[PDB]
């Protein structure tokens, strides 16, 4: 393995809201595939399923699109309509406390799920352990 495998307590029985603490933005996926940042709580492309695929590993589907969130071989995140390759990330504790998301497909690469204070995403390579990007909070819905 590239990774440790300390995991989160969590579950996967209910939708969540990823919420980030390095802007205060929630992950979307937007119905024409974009992925960023929003603070509006009212938004209803922000809640997301998340499924295991194995221990550690899974997909974050939008609950109101069904697009599957995946990071592309130029490590853009994109919503993808058919579960693929780029769209398995390893799950882990971080911290001792936030849920980080790696890319399954460049693991060895290390990039990360992470959203920029603006509310952009980070692209793969700008990502690494240490940020305050990539570190999420699952918010019920």
């Amino acid at each position: 393995h590239h990774h440790h495998f300390n995991l989160p307590p969590g579950n996967y029985k209910k939708p969540k809201l990823l919420y980030c603490s390095n802007g205060g933005h929630f992950l979307r996926i937007l119905p024409d595939g974009t992925v960023d940042g929003t603070r509006d709580r009212s938004d209803q492309h922000i809640q997301l399923q998340l499924s295991a695929e194995s221990v550690g590993e899974v997909y974050i589907k939008s609950t109101e699109t069904g697009q599957y969130l995946a990071m592309d071989t130029d490590g853009l995140l994109y919503g993808s309509q058919t579960p693929n390759e780029e769209c398995l990330f390893l799950e882990r504790l971080e911290e001792n406390h936030y849920n980080t998301y790696i890319s399954k497909k460049h693991a060895e690469k290390n990039w990360f799920v992470g959203l920029k204070k603006n509310g952009s995403c980070k692209r793969g390579p700008r990502t690494h352990y240490g940020q305050k990007a990539i570190l999420f909070l699952p918010l019920p819905v």
